[PDB]
């Protein structure tokens, strides 16, 4: 049977409403008069009226802004019937994708990582790491590729940058020489987690490292 | 059975080439690899290649601007074809309708249109009439829609304005009182005809008097 491919709708649409996605049609409206409508989850099954269709001409419209990190994907079932009332097609498969926008930040996994180095150890020697979630797409977008940053160091002594990280894992690391458990045992950094690479929406959490004997 | 609307395609279509019209699918997409195909005038028949198909993701494609004046209407047939060469479709009948731009002038039947006319008629006697044609769509548009006025008038004696003509079915009578045959027998009138009810393009033709005794 001919059927229409999956329909891309980007999510969050702005303006007047409802918005035509497709024209459906039966050839046997030669025939006789025929009557249109659809079934299933974003039609007549939750969420409902989400998608609507003209009974008369065959247009499926969509009635509210798409969430995509809600639903991604609609399966709905077109009807044709005649003003006689009997189903003149087999219900058609509609499928509906919904495309990403960038409105998620980045999530770290929890407010507070914390993480302890050995007072002698080399620049260069892994401490900890964090790490941070975006719920958008991370397959056909960069709307989740996250690059981690340290915004602060406190106490700034006896340099301000004693710590880097990995922008892609999220460890961190020692960066220069100077740990000193008896002079300043415990930093906090603030680090960034930002999607587009780095580019777009951030969070921020904390980073707990005490120096140790 | 289940079939796409008729297409409408705007004629006098710029920039790159091909535009994507729609994409067509068999739901035997899954049971084998299926590859699409176009038929009838406007494909392979003339004019041929105006329009193609994508074989692989089914996208239909028009390779050319169009002409509205020269076709307005498509009639074509897609086919479904899996990899072992067996038709997995009765082929579908996709219409596309071409939609009007306003690009032709409306264009006077002939050049020089003759009359004539008493010497004592009454101001409101009709004398002649001029008509002109247009080429675009009168039923969809006013790209048609043609009025007519009067540009010039030779000689401009005793005034001016001696005659007027009817804007919609371009009939000129007499405006004004003072015609006389043995002082300014003839006269020669610019008339013109503008489409978009007088605002759009326009021609101009001869409407030439002569007044009789
Ligand atoms: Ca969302
Ligand atoms: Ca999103
Ligand atoms: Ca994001
Ligand atoms: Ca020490
Ligand atoms: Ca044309
Ligand atoms: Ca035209
Ligand atoms: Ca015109
Ligand atoms: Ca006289």
């Amino acid at each position: 049977d001919w059927v229409i491919p999956p329909i891309s709708c980007p999510e969050n649409e702005k303006g007047e409403f409802p918005k035509n996605l497709v024209q459906i049609k039966s050839n046997r409206d030669k025939e006789t008069k025929v009557f249109y409508s659809i079934t299933g989850q974003g039609a007549d099954k939750p969420p409902v009226g989400v998608f609507i269709i003209e009974r008369e001409t065959g247009w499926l419209k969509v009635t509210q802004p798409l969430d995509r990190e809600a639903i991604a994907k609609y399966i709905l079932y077109s009807h044709a019937v005649s003003s006689n009332g009997e189903a003149v097609e087999d219900p058609m498969e509609i499928v509906i994708t919904v495309t990403d926008q960038n409105d998620n930040r980045p999530e770290f996994t929890q407010e507070v990582f914390e993480g302890s180095v050995a007072e002698g150890a080399v620049p260069g020697t892994s401490v900890m790491k964090v790490s941070a979630t975006d719920a958008d797409d991370d397959v056909n977008t960069y709307n989740a590729a996250i690059a981690y940053t340290i915004v602060s160091q406190d106490p700034e002594l006896p340099h301000k940058n004693m710590f880097t990280v990995n922008r892609d894992t999220g460890v961190i690391s020692v960066l220069t020489s100077g740990l000193d458990r008896e002079s300043y045992p415990t930093y906090t950094l603030v680090v960034q987690a930002a999607d587009l690479q780095g580019e777009g929406l951030s969070t921020t959490a904390k980073a707990v490292i005490t120096v140790k004997d």
